[PDB]
């Protein structure tokens, strides 16, 4: 930890990191460069309550635990020189650094087949995106969502509740193909179909003409607006140009270190080790952005602190479904607690691998999720009969 | 470049690196820790001329360009402390370092289904391995090779020439599924079949009992010896324990830097960027071990030197086939020069991607390979009609 600290990016990972530095005792200079001209804000409401109600002052991140920080908003870091220890800014200024932190997140992947489209096509990542989408979301408008990940499905539910007709195209045979158990994915499709979502599986967009989208099966979908959500790409251009190891994501170890001395990275921009799979992955969850940011800051101030160690998890709010998912999507068996029914959905899945818990899912059952995450964390091997037994209390069993 | 330099591993990458340091002008301490008790030697002859003729003094690496280096042979680096800047050795000694270089290569992957086998099962990576395999290779012995990569196929040809009966099991539908064009792979299978190799595709080993190997199709193959060659795993345990970013391979940038300050890595142990694909890969070729070793050394002595930049390539000698392959295995089209015939095989493949050369293969045509590699290097876009035209001289066209 060499002063001054410069952080590139002012999203959740960045805010979490600078607040932990200050709370841990670092009182030297901290400067944050953020390219959006927005008071730092949280993204999950953009698909839900913001999209519906429209109040951005309900979604701002609390920067109060980060006193004495200069936030350069609406400014783009254009390059950094890791030998000179400087960053070049879009406003013509240069910042010196002792420690540089790359927290630049990721940007929506574009659909090449819609690149010359003459109809409204948006992605959903920023306040500006959400505001733009809202203003075309009239009741009985027709929305096409490309991509069956959580963002798209969250938007789908919000749109339907608002009286918008929703069609959704998914290339893979299942929704949430990333980091969701098949049982959950099948149920999620059943729910959305029941809410009026027109789901098209194993189809791809081949292009568009005069307000209609074309598909690989040779068919058409007319819509007033397309929202594309087919995943994101790490914002790692600065690192690539400066000579750091990247591959759609900056490689970091558990201390947030990149291959370049005095340069760290955290959050959506990173590829990091998933302790459960033992493989490097770009983890794009809210909890990772916050918790990896805190862990890296904590170790920078106190090098005896351990590195980042959390196992990955996320939630997704999709209408009546409060979904929570932790660990791996699959193992050698799945234990199902409760019934999988559209009639007041409430159930828990547990994935096991040689008797050890390696994954869990709760749907409208937040009470069981916390003890499942603790069990997950220690690689517990409970009695599978007790794990199926609805009489069992997971909170009790967790100690 | 802080003295003293310690290198872990005494294979080709290591020898190439220390020789380049010395040639570039670094005259400080260099100490190499090598766990094999062997004068440093080259591995490719182990599947060919050594396996046949048995003279290890024909395969030693030239260390003369590396004067004043202490080589601790037969000693294992057990851990390193990247804060203390020391390495702990199996003989009880500790080495201080200013710069640590991890050049520990990779080890053959084991076959879990043969873990309790009571017949001879060997891998082929070391002098000891080769010597052990040789001594069971009687004429009219039956050898089963598991794995259709280049090592297995090279051994297959050597064994057949020696009068050994060869059966070979390959899980994938084609040989050389890694980094070889399908056209080449199909031809290579045709050649080996013509030389008496009993090839079994899309089959897996399920176990063994009393001198017979069992397969996923429910059948049997009796053999006097099994040689397993199903790929390798990076020897990255020290890095993993010391907190470096690894995933079956230590992540490095173009200067050989790991995520840990003052620690570098090179050769088979690394995952690095493939400039043609833009993706990180573990490149396990001879040319990478030598050339990445030299590039990293060169930049350590002269930081104005560029980073490692070579595009990947390899050769494989399989009986009458002198095979050379560069770049990617495929693109949007393949140009074929000459005829693909078992009657005196001699042909060239060129892979193109939007008019640009991205890959090439020569079989018994070393003359065309060098100009194809130069063309590959600059991302050339020659006239495809001229590239097919046998009247065309690639050496001429290369300038
Ligand atoms: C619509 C939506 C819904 C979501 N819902 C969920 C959910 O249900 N569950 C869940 O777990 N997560 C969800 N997420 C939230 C999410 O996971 C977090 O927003 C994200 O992980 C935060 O990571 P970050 O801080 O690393 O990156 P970012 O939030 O992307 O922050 C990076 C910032 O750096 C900026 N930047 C990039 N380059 C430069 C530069 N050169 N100079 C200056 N600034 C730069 C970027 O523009 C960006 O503002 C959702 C996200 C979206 C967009
Ligand atoms: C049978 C065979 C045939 C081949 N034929 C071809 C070919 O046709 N074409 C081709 O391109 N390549 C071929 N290769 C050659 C090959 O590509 C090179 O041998 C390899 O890439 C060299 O890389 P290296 O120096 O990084 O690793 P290595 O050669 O594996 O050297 C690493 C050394 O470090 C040692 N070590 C590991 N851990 C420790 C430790 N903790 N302490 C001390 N020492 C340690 C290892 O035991 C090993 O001796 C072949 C290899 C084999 C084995």
């Amino acid at each position: 930890l060499k002063a001054p600290v410069v952080v590139l990016g002012a999203g959740l990972a960045s805010v979490s990191f600078v607040a932990e530095l200050r709370q841990a005792g670092y009182q030297g200079l901290i400067t944050v460069v953020g390219d959006e001209a927005e008071r730092p804000y949280d993204r999950p409401p953009l698909s839900k309550d913001f999209m519906a109600h429209g109040d951005a002052e309900k979604i701002r991140l609390d920067c109060k635990r980060a006193p004495e920080v200069e936030w350069l908003l609406g400014v783009t870091a254009q390059s950094f020189d890791p030998q000179a220890h400087t960053v070049a800014l879009s406003d013509g200024r240069t910042l010196p650094y002792g420690t540089l932190v790359l927290a630049t997140g990721a940007a929506p992947r574009a659909l090449p087949t819609l690149q010359g489209a003459t109809m409204p096509v948006h992605t959903l990542r920023t306040l500006e995106d959400a505001r733009r989408i809202q203003a075309g979301l009239r009741p009985q408008s027709r929305l096409l969502i490309v991509g069956g990940g959580v963002i798209g499905l969250e938007l789908a539910a919000t749109a339907r509740t608002a009286g918008v007709h929703v069609s959704l195209v998914q290339t893979k045979p299942r929704l949430m193909s990333r980091a969701a158990p098949a049982t959950l994915a099948d149920f999620v499709a059943r729910y959305h179909a029941a809410q009026g979502v027109d789901l098209r599986f194993e189809r791809s967009v081949t292009g568009s003409v005069d307000g209609v989208v074309l598909l690989d099966d040779g068919t058409r979908i007319a819509a007033d607006m397309v929202v594309v959500g087919i995943g994101v790409l790490a914002n790692d251009a600065l690192a690539r140009a400066a000579g750091l190891a990247c591959d759609d994501g900056i490689f970091v170890d558990a201390y947030g270190r990149t291959t370049c001395p005095d340069v760290y990275a955290l959050g959506d921009v990173t590829r990091q080790r998933n302790p459960l799979s033992g493989r490097f992955e770009r983890i794009e969850t809210w909890s990772n952005a916050q918790n990896q940011g805190i862990a890296v800051a904590r170790h920078l101030v106190d090098p005896t602190a351990p590195g980042y160690a959390e196992l990955p998890w996320y939630w997704s709010d999709q209408g009546a479904l409060r979904i929570q998912v932790a660990g791996l999507a699959s193992g050698d068996e799945e234990i199902v607690r409760g019934e999988v029914s559209l009639d007041a959905p409430k159930f828990t899945l547990i994935e096991l691998q040689k008797g050890r818990i390696v994954g869990a899912t709760c749907v409208n059952n937040a009470r069981d999720f916390a003890p499942l995450r603790r069990l997950l964390a220690v690689g517990a091997k409970p009695d599978r009969a007790a794990l199926a037994d609805p009489a069992t209390d997971l909170r009790k069993l967790a100690a």
